[PDB]
């Protein structure tokens, strides 16, 4: 089996990633993050639904932390051959209101952790000629949004990141690809009130429904496939035709 | 069943899709055009391959040859779950050479054709809630390319009309992509004598290889799958890199 | 001076890009489809064009067009092509005709007057070539598959032959407006402006034709050298990629 | 008359983006980095060839100093209304060298800049109703670059605010654009050997030239004019067909 990594692997588009993956035949290794006092419960709860996962903590943020979480990875299971990119939190505030903390922390956790949680697995997929690496973007990187100068600043510099790597891997067998999903059935947009979702959320969404985390990680796992070899440098938009280009 | 149409089924291209489709449970419907002398040759080589088609003539370029097509296979197999708009030509030449005859050809058989076979299935799968339609386009007409000013124009246009029609038809659970290949190992581009292949067209390509048609058919049948209904609006590039964006 | 051709240019946007050029210091022809009014208004104005009768959608019209204009103003440096129409129904509802309608007057177009005027820029070295697109043909729009295939076509058409030629000195660019404050759309009710078409442009109003026509003329410029087969947003922000 | 601020504007672009600026009409104010010693030079020099420019001392990756350098410019000279985001480095490595020194040096100068120089001019343009804020990317931002992961991510990263922040104050009359240059005869430009220029440089342009200093410096100019009020979250790209899209 390939060894799967999948950032945020237990929240809410990361669990379904992590699913979606094992489901095809990969072996799934999760990381939680520093904030995640959930990471045993979680494992048992996967595991009652019959998927075994292993788990390692890590801060994205800091690229020591992603080297020695890789380190034990590889000591514990084995080498990396797939890379899932989908940690990432949101400080939204207009420019007018935002400040460097709020600027700083999704810079560095959305976009620093690209480099962080890439450099470390690199090697071992070019010597062995096959690896995949997906990033996950947004809608908003493609199109901006209000209130997240930061956030889009940080998705659309993920894809800056994919095309150049993929520039320099392409040659080796492994593909580098950003995913840009639209509007997500998880725990944070299913609470929005429903006077909200109805006015302001779903008009914007031409398919008329919030996408399932299952269809983006159904994407992931297309990727990720050993079919998808020919596919490297690109950005797929999995909206509801909420952007077009 | 899903029922699936591929125009250009019987080579290259759309046989890898058509074959594919075929794998992945749908019954397929091939398009060839009125002066092809190997129709039943094919079927007969297919059936003896394990694998039953139905197949129609068409001009895609003639708007009542398409919709009398459709016609007959909704009376025979049944209604069209699922289009792949495959059907194109090339007459390259620049434009200083290029004359009106040669523009008209590759618009009218390319793009014009879009519209031909679309239009006929477009309202019965708005009917039942459920509908693919793949639009088959070219890495030239995401980078432009020297001689094809009409291809380009097509091609590009093609990606026009996914986007308009996405808009129209979203809200009843039918998508329209459109899907950009680079170069493939099709018998046009392997009969490359190899030491052009290898000084010429492989450099273009950061993989190092050609494309397989099997990897451009896994992509659409990706899209036509049921897990794909969140997609849509989109222009997929599938081209080893050639091209990023 | 160098010579300019604006198809559509005496009227909306036509008429605006056209003025613009003849104020940048080009000798400016228009076209239109089967003048004294408005040249003699243009005149009085103290601008000098000249007006032709034409139908892009014609290879042969367009050819016969562009002789003429040769015989009795000069060689086309400039060439912006403007003339477009709109032929707006779903999918469902299209015929044949509109269909054909749209793509051979807004596409067709695009080769048929470009073909007779790209070599002598060529061979002189210098040419500017401007396509005008749509905001359609960048986002889609309901009613407009034949708009948009149309419209995307034409910045298709930019890239291969920006590629042609960029190295003999010709540039081939697309502008892509939004919104335009054109007749037609200035007689939309004030209250279907603001309740239905400002709210989707982020800069809360209408653009000039003005506006569009100074981008035209940038592209047109003898600085613009290192511009080629781009597509040039100027929407308010109703669209962003 | 408008005041303007550029940053890097003594360097290679940035130079010949303050002298176009300035021959509109505009009051034109540069910054100059830590390590440059030759500020007082190059004023002199302007003057000499009859232009008068201010100049202010700034490190564009740290907040607070660009927060004080815009203090005392407008204290000095007057509000901002024009700002050009134009300073950037680069530290060139492929990812399987590049170390986080290097990453994060280009991310905090490249990326980090637009928020710390934007932030602190764009309440008094939204005040005034008119702004004009032109981010400098790079083709490489568009397309990727070999040995530029970091460069690439940082340039793209420029344009997701751009689109943003567009959103957010459009309706203030305060435009925002990224413009994205191919290569420009800029010092390190020219001092490449004619050997590398001529086959590896030049045949990636189809103008088969550099681009000129002052042509990306005219499109910033029109950019900021008057005239340019309808255009605004673009990335208009000005390099000689090396990229299209
Ligand atoms: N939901 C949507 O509609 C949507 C749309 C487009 C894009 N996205 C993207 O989807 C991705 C996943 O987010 P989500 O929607 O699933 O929200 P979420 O449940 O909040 O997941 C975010 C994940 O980021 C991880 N994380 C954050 N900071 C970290 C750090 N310093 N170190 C390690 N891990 C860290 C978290 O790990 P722990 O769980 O261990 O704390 C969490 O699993 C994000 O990149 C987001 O930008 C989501
Ligand atoms: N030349 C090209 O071919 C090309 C192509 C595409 C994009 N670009 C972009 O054009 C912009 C200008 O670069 P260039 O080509 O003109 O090269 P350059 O002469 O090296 O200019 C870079 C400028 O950045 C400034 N700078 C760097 N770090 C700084 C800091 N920490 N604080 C303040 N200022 C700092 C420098 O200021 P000082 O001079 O005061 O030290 C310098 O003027 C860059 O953003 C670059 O990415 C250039």
């Amino acid at each position: 089996k390939r060894i799967a990594v999948v950032t945020g692997g237990m929240g809410g588009l990361g669990e379904a990633v992590s699913i979606r993956l094992n489901d095809a035949g990969h072996r799934v290794v999760v990381t939680y993050s520093p904030n995640n006092t959930g990471a045993d419960r979680w494992l048992t709860e996967m595991h009652a639904a019959g998927r075994e996962f292993h788990a390692y903590p890590v801060d994205v943020a800091d690229h020591d932390s992603c080297q020695q979480c890789i380190e034990k990875i590889v000591r514990d299971v084995g080498p990396v051959d797939i890379l899932v990119n989908n940690a990432g939190i949101t400080r939204d505030m207009t420019l007018r209101k935002l400040d460097k903390v709020n600027w700083d922390a999704v810079i560095r956790t959305n976009l620093d952790s690209v480099f962080n949680m890439t450099k470390p697995v690199c090697d071992g997929m070019v010597e062995r000629g096959w690896g995949r690496i997906v990033n996950i973007s947004s809608v908003n990187g493609s199109k901006g949004s209000v209130g997240q100068t930061n956030y889009a600043a940080a998705k659309a510099g993920m894809h800056g990141f994919t095309k150049s790597l993929a520039l320099e891997i392409a040659r080796k067998g492994v593909t580098v690809n950003t995913v840009s999903p639209g509007y997500l059935a998880t725990k944070m947009v299913t609470a929005i009130p429903q006077d909200i979702l109805d006015t302001k959320i779903l008009p914007q969404i031409p398919a008329g429904r919030l996408g399932k985390p299952e269809e983006v990680a159904a994407l992931v796992a297309y990727l990720c496939s050993e079919e998808a070899g020919f596919v490297t440098g690109s950005n797929i938009a999995i909206n509801g035709g909420q952007h077009m280009h």
